[PDB]
């Protein structure tokens, strides 16, 4: 009963441990992006005599250039990674404790 | 008895993994088609600047190290590294192993057999 | 038995997370690279622009839209994502030792 009570232990920390790093990387991959917009943005502000590009607007990826697809609404928020599992397992563990009352 | 909290606990790392998973996949294909947009305007600002054109396209085998050298890269601007090729095609995450656990469950289920 | 079965259970979470880390690594990676490869590109164009020498780099820090300063630089490669295993190995090792028993 105890090794498989350390059994879930080990899986439900390396889901903790994966999650913390996919967020790490996700978010510093999404800051990354962003400053990449701000900078293609500033470019084509300086470079204003070259406006005569238009902008999508409403158009997406439809098609499997001819119009700016990035905006400053264009933005990446911040992906924060939902741990609601992991610390109803948490919880679960310290009730698994409990009932340990022999 | 203990047997039912057991499944409870794999039961809940299961599906810890499973909302993981599609975390990390909503995360990677908003990412994805946000990059795939700058790569389309910067190919875009490329096409209408001709007279920026002096500037070659790397010679494939300078591409290739760019993306392998497993590092924060020299690359110290040389020749173009984004072409219409560089687009990243949609993350598809493999939930093989937890429709695997669906199915497991269902059948650990039936294993209570006994009469 | 149970036993055997409840083992099958954890593996399978075990293996599923495994997957999930070796994907999630293939597409940081990708993206790492695409990334990166993007801010090449721009900072290659920035240099064979002489008109836009006018534009400022960044006073960096805190304190962060309205259009002002570089905020790129050959600081900002990404560099690659190594996604630890340390987990995962521990439960090979503690599946090979459950097998013993
Ligand atoms: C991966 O997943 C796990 C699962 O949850 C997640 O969990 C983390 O677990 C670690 C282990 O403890 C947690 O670490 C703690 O973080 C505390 C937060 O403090 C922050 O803010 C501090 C404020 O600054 C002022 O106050 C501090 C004193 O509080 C003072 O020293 C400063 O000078 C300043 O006046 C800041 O200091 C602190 O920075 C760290 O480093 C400095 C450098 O020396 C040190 O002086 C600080 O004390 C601190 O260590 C940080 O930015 C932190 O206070 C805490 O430190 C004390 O308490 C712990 C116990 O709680 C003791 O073990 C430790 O020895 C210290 O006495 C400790 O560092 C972490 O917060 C958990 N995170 C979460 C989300 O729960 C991991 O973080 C995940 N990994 C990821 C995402 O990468
Ligand atoms: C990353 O991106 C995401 C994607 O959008 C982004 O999400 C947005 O987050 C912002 C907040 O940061 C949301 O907007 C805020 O909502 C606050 C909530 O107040 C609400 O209740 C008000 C009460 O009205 C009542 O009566 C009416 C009927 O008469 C009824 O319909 C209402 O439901 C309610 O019962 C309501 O008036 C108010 O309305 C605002 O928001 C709605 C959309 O939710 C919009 O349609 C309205 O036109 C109006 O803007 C709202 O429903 C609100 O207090 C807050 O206000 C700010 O601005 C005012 C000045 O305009 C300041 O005085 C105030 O202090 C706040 O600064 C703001 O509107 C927004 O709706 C989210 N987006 C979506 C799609 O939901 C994240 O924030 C991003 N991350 C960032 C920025 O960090
Ligand atoms: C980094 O990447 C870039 C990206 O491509 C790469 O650029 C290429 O550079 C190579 C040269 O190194 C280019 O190819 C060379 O072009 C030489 C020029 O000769 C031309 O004129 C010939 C005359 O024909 C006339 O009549 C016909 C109609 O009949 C008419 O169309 C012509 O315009 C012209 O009026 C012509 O025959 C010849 O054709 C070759 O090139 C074209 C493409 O330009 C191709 O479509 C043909 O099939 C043919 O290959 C050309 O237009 C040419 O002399 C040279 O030849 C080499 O090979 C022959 C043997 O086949 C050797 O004998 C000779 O000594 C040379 O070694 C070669 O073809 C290539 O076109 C560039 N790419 C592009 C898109 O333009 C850089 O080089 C890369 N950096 C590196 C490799 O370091
Ligand atoms: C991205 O990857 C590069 C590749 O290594 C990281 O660079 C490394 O950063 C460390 C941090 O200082 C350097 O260490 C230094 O070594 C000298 C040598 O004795 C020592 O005197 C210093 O006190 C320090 O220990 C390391 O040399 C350097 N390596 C290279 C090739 O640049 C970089 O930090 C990474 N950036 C990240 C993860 O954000
Ligand atoms: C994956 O994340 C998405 C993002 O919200 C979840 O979306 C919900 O999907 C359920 C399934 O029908 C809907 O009923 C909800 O209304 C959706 N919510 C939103 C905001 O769209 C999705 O369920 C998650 N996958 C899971 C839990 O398996
Ligand atoms: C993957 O993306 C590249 C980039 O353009 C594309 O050429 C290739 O066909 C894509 N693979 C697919 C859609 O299977
Ligand atoms: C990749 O997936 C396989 C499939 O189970 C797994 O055995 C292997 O350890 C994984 N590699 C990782 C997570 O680095
Ligand atoms: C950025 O490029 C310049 C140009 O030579 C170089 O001097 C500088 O050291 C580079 N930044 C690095 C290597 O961090």
């Amino acid at each position: 009963f105890c090794d498989m009570l350390r059994l879930f232990d080990f899986n439900k920390n390396a889901i903790e441990k994966l999650n913390n790093q996919t967020k790490t990387a996700v978010n510093m991959l999404t800051h990354s992006i962003n400053s990449l917009i701000s900078d293609n943005l500033l470019m084509r502000n300086k470079l204003k005599e070259v406006l005569k590009v238009p902008y999508c607007n409403y158009t997406r990826f439809w098609y499997i250039p001819r119009c700016w697809l990035v905006s400053n609404g264009s933005y990446l928020n911040e992906s924060d990674f939902r741990n609601e599992w992991i610390l109803e397992s948490d919880h679960l563990i310290a009730e698994m404790l409990s009932k340990e009352y022999q």
